[PDB]
C-alpha cells in the first residue's frame, strides 16, 4: 500500500478536461480545514480554477474584490447544504473550487 508519488500532470488534465459534480457533505473535510474556494453562478469553474493554478493574481483579486470568488465558511456552508447540496466541484492542485449546481436563470 505505498502511496503514489502523483508527479504525473493528471491534474491538468482533470481541470481542462472537463467541470465534475459531486455531494456537498463529501467535500465537509476540504471547508472544514479551508482548502475550498466558492465561485459565484455569473462566473465558471474552468476560468477561476486556471487562475488558482497558474497564479493569475488580477484574475483571482478580481473576483475577491468583485465577490465573484470567495472561501467557504460555515455562511456558505450551510447555504450550499440547504440549496442543492449536489454542486459541481473541480479539484485544483493546492485546493477545490465549487459552483452551486442550481441555476435559478438559465436563459440561452
Amino acid at each position: 500500500g505505498s502511496h503514489m508519488t502523483e508527479q504525473t500532470s493528471t491534474l491538468y488534465a482533470k481541470l481542462l478536461g472537463e467541470t465534475a459534480v459531486i455531494s456537498w457533505a463529501e467535500l465537509q473535510p476540504f471547508f472544514a480545514r479551508g482548502a475550498l474556494l466558492q465561485v459565484d453562478a455569473a462566473l465558471d469553474l474552468v476560468e477561476v480554477a486556471e487562475a488558482l493554478a497558474g497564479d493569475d493574481r488580477e484574475k483571482v483579486a478580481a473576483w475577491l474584490s468583485g465577490g465573484g470568488l470567495s472561501k467557504v465558511g460555515e455562511d456558505a456552508a450551510k447555504d450550499f447544504l440547504e440549496r442543492d447540496p449536489t454542486l459541481w466541484a473541480v479539484v485544483v492542485a493546492p485546493w477545490v473550487v465549487i459552483q452551486e449546481r442550481a441555476e435559478k436563470a438559465t436563459l440561452h
